[PDB]
């Protein structure tokens, strides 16, 4: 399948959820990303002005790209695999609670999951795997990609290097 085609790629925040501050918005992203890149040669910058390889959208029903929200609950974000025009970006549905900890849906764990598509991913199985097509909580300090996530990241794009 798409992939992308170099290993230094930006991000940008177009717009901000008002169920966190800025700075627990910028590191759940920050950290969802740094997830990925700990298992491959992938790099991750965010940017302010200009055009982004990825842009992180907050948006309600809706939006633009065909594929409107539905309110609380269902589905709760979703991203566009590598490609043209809106490839790769990830669109968090705003009508969703956004939590830093379990007090409603998690950012981090679903920007894990959504960057995992953003970069190519499609679901998985296995019920332990964060591209499992579920949510589901599991304490930040915990957290861990599971072995089916490693195995399928690394296929698209190779392990760190040396
Ligand atoms: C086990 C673990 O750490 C984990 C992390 C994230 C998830 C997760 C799965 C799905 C979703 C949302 C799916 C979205 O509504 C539509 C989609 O992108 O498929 C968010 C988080 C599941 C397990
Ligand atoms: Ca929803
Ligand atoms: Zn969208
Ligand atoms: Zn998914």
């Amino acid at each position: 399948g798409p992939v992308w085609r170099k290993h230094y790629i930006t991000y940008r925040i177009n717009n901000y959820t008002p169920d966190m501050n800025r700075e627990d918005v910028d590191y759940a992203i920050r950290k969802a990303f740094q997830v990925w890149s700990n298992v491959t040669p992938l790099k991750f910058s965010k940017i302010n002005t200009g055009m982004a390889d990825i842009l992180v959208v907050f948006a309600r029903g809706a939006h633009g790209d065909f594929h409107a929200f539905d309110g609380k609950g269902g589905i709760l974000a979703h991203a566009f695999g590598p490609g043209s025009g809106i490839g790769g970006d990830a669109h968090f549905d705003e009508d969703e609670f956004w939590t830093t900890h379990s007090g409603g849906t998690n950012l981090f764990l679903t920007a894990v999951h959504e960057i995992g598509h953003s970069l190519g991913l499609g679901h998985s199985s296995d019920p332990k795997a964060v591209m499992f097509p579920t949510y589901k909580y599991v304490d930040i300090n915990t957290f861990r990609l599971s072995a089916d996530d490693i195995r399928g990241i690394q296929s698209l794009y190779g392990d760190p290097k040396e």
